[PDB]
């Protein structure tokens, strides 16, 4: 009821009620509160190669990858959708978020060549920062994640883009 059944990590619902309760926690101590959407690059070609059951795989290990680069207790990891991470950073700023976010897409392109059975493949990731000065709200800071990770995609994906 409150992890993903395939990757073992929260699923969207307790990503959705975790950071409402994170977001009002931040808004007290005015700790900066960052975001990371990761969703893998050309998955609809990589099942149409290598089938449902090796996309799962890929799935697995991206989890894998993330949760081994996420790990303080403030910190989750959710399967935000059929093909999507979000992961919630409390209390780290824009800077540690970027950070986290190469240590991910670096060894998720580097899974192909450190284990045979692995196909290449490649992530990418949107950032966005609430900061104890900044305005936005809730709704706003999820949306200039997905905006950010749709950048990604749109000027060559495999690489990680910073809101604004
Ligand atoms: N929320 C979250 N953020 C993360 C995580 N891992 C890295 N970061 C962010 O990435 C920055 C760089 O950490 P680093 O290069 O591993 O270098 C780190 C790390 O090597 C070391 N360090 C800090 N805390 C721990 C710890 O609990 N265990 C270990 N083994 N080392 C730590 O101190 C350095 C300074 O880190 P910071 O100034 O905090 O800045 C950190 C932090 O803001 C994580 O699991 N969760």
């Amino acid at each position: 009821a409150a992890t993903d059944a395939l990757t073992g990590v929260a699923n969207r619902r307790m990503l959705d009620q975790s950071l409402r309760h994170e977001w009002f926690r931040a808004q007290r101590s005015g700790k900066p509160l960052s975001l990371l959407m990761i969703d893998a690059d050309h998955f609809k070609a990589f099942n149409d190669r290598h089938g449902h059951q090796a996309g799962d795989q890929a799935l697995r290990e991206l989890a894998r990858v993330i949760t081994t680069n996420v790990r303080r207790p403030a910190d989750l990891v959710a399967r935000y959708g059929g093909e999507e991470f979000s992961v919630i950073l409390a209390e780290t700023d824009s800077v540690g978020a970027q950070q986290i976010a190469e240590h991910i897409r670096a060894a998720v392109e580097q899974l192909s060549s450190v284990n045979e059975d692995q196909s290449p493949m490649t992530v990418s990731i949107g950032i966005s920062t609430w900061t104890a000065t900044s305005e936005i709200s809730l709704e706003q800071l999820l949306f200039a994640a997905d905006k950010a990770l749709y950048q990604a995609k749109e000027g060559g994906r495999n690489r990680v883009v910073v809101a604004a």
